[PDB]
């Protein structure tokens, strides 16, 4: 059987730290570190110009969706770079990413010094998706690209071979097509090669609570991508309230789970985390 | 340990295909090819002229029922045969019979397929029925069912069946049954060795179930409840061209997920992922 | 793990038997044959004299409950034995069973010619039940005794060694005590020990539909006992979920059992228990 | 996989004891035995001084919660000590426990003759908890200490080596943090270490009925800690889900445990923990 998040629990280990000295910083790329290991999804109802700023200012990052345009989209990302310990570049302008489709229109995004461009679709192990990655690194080599989605160690190596710096893993698609893979097994399948290729992992899908974020990060993911749980908010274009209240609930939940396993940072979190397999009577 | 459709998931493979050159056509017998691998079940609340002509115009096939009295059954096999496509350009259709004299009038409307439809195909009365049909009408294609074992499949094949149909209230009343995914897989090797197509009958609710059944070895899928509320039928689904286009759209999408251009590549490339009880 | 009825399915087999000419009769004891392999439970909402007569008329058997006083229970047995394929004794009277607990009942029940005494207890594998079975057979050797309930092989051996002619295999007790055993595994764990001793088995509990009766019988039990499925009928006590005539409820159960044996290609219960194969179904295989 | 209470069932064994003469007393420490193996949790909606008095009078024990101020908690303990099978100390006064959370409590609570100090926290396998245990044992060596909660054999030995006389094993945790352990496997993972160390185990969490209490004790627990099941009682804090008199609630689970030991054929808790066999049940069995 392939495991999902509800199939396992984190085993409590000896601890000598408190959720006060606990670091949740994650290093996704070479010169790219998030204080909050959370990315916003590329949906029209989620990450806009306002939510992208709220994500960067809270310690994370948001990516701008493709259903604006090429150029009506660059108006959204350039606003983010107009503006505590937020995540911003050497220039001091807040980090931000943008979702792209599969000739490419990344020039107008790179000219605004985009921090990341996201080539994401339903099937990351495609050939037109594979050649879209080499197309972007051939034109803009210094630019960093995240590719997805893939649920296999084979698809991860294909995207890594194409030059992807980060990969994305990950329902109506299960019902309409019958295609899918439980997220926990998919995450663990693609990180044993990604940890040897030096490539970070963004888990996209299956995140319902903050406990699922703890399991995804403990499985080997450097960051999680969240969309539906950031939809009914003020900063987004059901009702959630302020964005900083939602993310603080996730940050606090992730910090408390690390205190259960006795980890002060994410590196040792993934080194001592142990999954207990629970029965169907998991309530 | 016996798997149904909901116990598995198709694993995504590397793909260079896009749902524009995807061939969902399939053969069910010699000189019998359906552009849509979907047949309409033999429910008297489903298949008649309005639905059989619609199933045939969409690229599939319909089975006009035997709940009709015998003279009204052939009178509706006549209604479909006069305006997919046979040798003479007539819209192909099928008809169901029970356990052989009533098949004579069905041959003289030049029906394209006769379905010996019962709930327990692995029985002597069905074996004797298939032998009697191929004796008086050997140029007549016979689909027989329903079975769910390799032994029942070989018994029908040995009796002269050209197509095997594999197939709840029967589970509650009798306690007898078999999960469809395991039933399909237990029959394919006996059917592929004999060159006999398999029609998956029952357990289909979504378009993903059609993709799993075909990937498991089925040459065609027979749906009934999902075509009951349609207009071309005697809830309310609406136009039958829209529900059928959704089925083919979902099948083409999953075949693109595994990287298959046609159905034969689909059945050779597909790999099933066993999913846990919580993985739903 | 231990499996229940919903964990398995009967596999279809080759069949040349038509469901009309299928014999579902069973021999629960020497010179004791039921044309309907169904017994009514000893519950005060199920089996009085009116339902026991209806159970006996349909070819089954009724077990007068012991919530009746000992004098009331004797009067209810008398009303049954004074009233086509009906369960009748050698003198042509309808047969009936009577439930006793673990002196003031067996004697009076024996002289009103009760056909079977049922030592009904939630835990048949106990010293009290073994003493009761021994004392009943010591004083009334010509009286058939069914003991229960047990769920293990060692429990079945204790009742057989105590002299029980029939053993009964069998939720609030699960939640209150945490004790229990899935009925399918309990039946299978007992039938190899029981049939070696020539003792029939009555499956008691877990029967929701006629398909469960087929599985229990195919697993090895000679007869099933149902309770709540007969609670809302006319012959059931009270004046009330109303279920209608008991004959149609029992006709539905016998119809599903005959249709099930047709899928397996069996003509009688012995062939059913020899041809039947179980297919283990997954959690999603509802 | 790791099993919870709903994953297993107790197997029926041969029995020669009636639940009338079944001894459910348990020993949690030296010169500290409870006639009812039940302890009320340290929750503000559960254990008052009134509820703790009702717990000690029924044969159990109460753990005064620590959402009281330290002065309030000392007054609640005073009211219990100054107030049949009741759990009393050498001076004939009702016994009571009190919870602390890792300086201004243990002293004053020792002065009012508290019978047990409970170091209660969500993660007992931590340095702050181990330091709290060793310092209570340093200043108050004659004071019994229960520490928790843990769920592993490793975390159990850390508490025992720190000086804990009783170990506590054990919602919102699994969804907020993704951390947890099924209670049945957690209890069975500690009994080996605790038995060789001579310390008793208190099962805290996952108990919904009296059957879970029997399974927890059969798995090796000396006592269980229930909370929500006593929250809406007469003696519980609040005013008027109302559940009624707590003596009737405790009478129900006391009867459920006794009959569960009758199925296994045990007259005391020790025989219950040796004769008990667990049956793994299917997903369809629940």
């Amino acid at each position: 059987v392939a495991l999902t998040f509800d199939d396992v629990l984190l085993r409590p280990e000896f601890s000598n730290v408190l959720p006060r000295d606990i670091d949740i910083s994650t290093r996704i790329a070479k010169d790219f570190t998030l204080n909050l290991p959370i990315m916003s999804a590329a949906m029209d109802q989620v990450t806009d110009s306002r939510l992208a700023i709220a994500m960067a200012q809270a310690g994370g990052l948001g990516v701008i969706h493709r259903n604006f345009s090429p150029s009506e989209q660059v108006a959204q990302v350039h606003q983010v770079k107009k503006f505590p310990n937020a995540t911003k570049d050497s220039k001091g302008r807040l980090r931000v990413a943008a979702a792209v489709s599969v000739a490419d229109r990344v020039g107008p995004l790179f000219d605004v010094n985009v921090d990341l461009v996201v080539v994401d679709t339903a099937h990351g192990h495609s050939q037109k998706v594979l050649d879209a990655v080499v197309q972007i690194k051939k034109n803009f080599p210094s630019l960093l690209v995240m590719a997805g989605n893939i649920a296999t160690a084979e698809g991860a190596l294909a995207l890594i071979d194409a030059g992807a710096d980060i990969i994305k893993v990950g329902c109506t698609t299960r019902v309409v097509t019958g295609v899918g893979c439980p997220q926990l097994s998919a995450i663990m399948s693609v990180v044993e090669v990604a940890e040897r290729a030096g490539v970070a992992i963004v888990a996209d899908g299956g995140i319902r609570f903050s406990g699922d974020i703890a399991k995804a990060i403990a499985a080997g993911s450097a960051c999680v991508m969240i969309g539906s749980l950031l939809a009914g908010t003020d900063e987004s274009p059901p009702y959630k309230g302020p964005i900083a209240s939602v993310l603080h609930q996730m940050s606090g939940g992730l910090k408390s789970s690390m205190g259960y396993v006795g980890a002060s940072n994410i590196e040792e979190f993934q080194k001592k985390a142990n999954f207990i397999r629970v029965s169907v009577a998991g309530l």
